[PDB]
C-alpha cells in the first residue's frame, strides 16, 4: 500500500515546513503543500496527459 507521489510531495513539503518553517509562515507553508498537492492534480505538464 503505497500513496501517491503526489502524496508523498506533500509529506515531505509538509515535514520540511515544520523544520524550516513556523509560525504565520508554516501555516501558509504546509498550506502551500497542500496547494501544490492539488496542482500535482492538475497537471500543467502532462503526465496523464
Amino acid at each position: 500500500r503505497g500513496p501517491d507521489k503526489s502524496y508523498k510531495r506533500l509529506q515531505e513539503c509538509q515535514r520540511r515546513c515544520q523544520s524550516e518553517q513556523q509560525g504565520q509562515r508554516l501555516q501558509e507553508c504546509q498550506q502551500r503543500c497542500q496547494q501544490e498537492y492539488q496542482r500535482e492534480k492538475g497537471q500543467h505538464q502532462g503526465e496523464t496527459n
